DNA sequence: CCCGGACCTGTGACAAATTGCCCTCAGACGG
DNA sequence: GCCGTCTGAGGGCAATTTGTCACAGGTCCGG
């Protein structure tokens, strides 16, 4: 199945994305990749790819496609959008969509690899956001190591303002995400957390592969 | 000494958003 | 040149997940 690559400066961007926002975005990577920024998406293939009805892959694509509009992306800092022209469709089942063209290079550039079998069951956006940037360390033969800190987190993948009442980071981000994660995934993920006083400042994952 | 305050934790409620499903009916084409 | 079928563009749903905040109970310190 398709091989997504990635340069790490979009892996740790700050943006806020869908589901069905982050699933076209690997596809406009994996065309771009393969060589204007103008990209394109079949409804009957997108249908097959995640295993959909063709009428939910419709419902799925224009919907996300809308809800580009006014989106900003943040590399740091340096901000962009996404889109430079509304999506449009030429022909029935067909999407035409016109990326910024300033963000090629940040595209394709030090990178992040995995194939899209591996993320295509997630359902969490917040989860696809850690399981790249976990990629990002991995090693060749499927394991890695690495610390995050949490106000990075926070930033990075635009988390909601009440998660930073840590209780509630706990229990809607952080163990819902390591269970989807551990379920969906071919990947086996553990945790544990640094403290410093009172306040928890990091989280150190260990994971392997099956 | 206590006591109140500034921190920290987990849980029960409720509100808003997202999920996979279901139904209708015209477009595009082949045979 | 018409119709039978495969598509996909619309309109919805109830059951779950995700986002928010009130309230109870832990600690330590300065007064
Ligand atoms: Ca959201
Ligand atoms: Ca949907």
């Amino acid at each position: 199945s398709p091989r997504i690559v990635q340069s790490n400066d979009l892996t740790e961007a700050a943006y806020s994305l869908s589901r069905d926002q982050k699933r076209m975005l690997y596809l406009f990577v994996d065309q771009i990749r393969k060589s204007d920024g103008i990209c394109e998406i079949h409804v009957a293939k997108y249908a097959e790819i995640f295993g959909l009805t063709s009428a939910e892959a419709s419902k799925d694509i224009r919907q996300a496609l809308k809800s580009f509009a006014g989106k900003e992306v943040v590399f740091y800092y340096e901000s962009f959008p996404w889109f430079i022209k509304p999506a449009h469709s030429p022909s029935r089942g067909l999407y035409s969509v016109h990326i910024n063209p300033y963000l090629i290079p940040f595209f394709i550039g030090r990178f992040t690899q995995f194939r899209l079998s591996e993320t295509k069951e997630i359902t969490n956006p917040y989860a696809m956001r850690l399981y790249e940037s976990l990629c990002q360390y991995r090693k060749p033969d499927g394991s890695g190591i690495v610390s995050l800190k949490i106000d990075w987190i926070i930033e990075r993948y635009q988390l909601p303002q009440s998660y930073q009442r840590m209780p509630d980071f706990r229990r809607r981000f952080l163990q819902v995400c390591v269970n989807e994660i551990n379920s969906r995934t071919p990947m086996r993920l553990s945790y544990i957390e640094k403290k410093k006083g009172r306040q928890t400042t990091h989280i150190v994952f260990s994971f392997r592969d099956i």
